[PDB]
């Protein structure tokens, strides 16, 4: 249909319109802490801990198979790297201080992609 079509052009924009968001959320993270998954070579026990593991790199698959529907199952995500570090890590590490910095860094660009969304629809 040239309706399903109209939606996937919505979609891919919205796609876009993420992509932008995350490089902007990942710029953040200088010290590439949340890159990349939690190595369960290094961390064997981590899922004992983490139910729900994520990172930057995870999300940019999900992203590029146009996978995230709206702002909000993108958000889940990205709160999830951050709450994930915060019950992993002890408050005096370095891993927990970079997450308290993404998280207060990013609301910044995740309000303003929330006024972007609602107002391109």
């Amino acid at each position: 249909s040239m309706e399903q079509v109209a939606m996937e052009l919505r979609l891919t924009e919205l796609t876009r319109l993420l992509r932008s968001v995350l490089d902007q959320l990942q710029d953040k993270d200088p010290a590439r802490i949340f890159a990349q998954p939690v190595s369960l070579k290094e961390v064997p026990d981590y899922l004992d801990h983490i139910k729900h593991p994520m990172d930057f790199a995870t999300m940019r698959k999900r992203l590029e198979a146009q996978g995230y529907k709206n702002l909000h199952e993108f958000e889940e995500d990205f709160d999830l790297i951050i709450d994930n570090c915060m019950k992993y890590n002890a408050r005096d590490t370095v891993f927990y201080r970079a997450a308290v910095r993404l998280r207060d860094q990013g609301g910044v660009v995740l309000r303003q992609a929330r006024r972007e969304v609602d107002s391109i629809g």
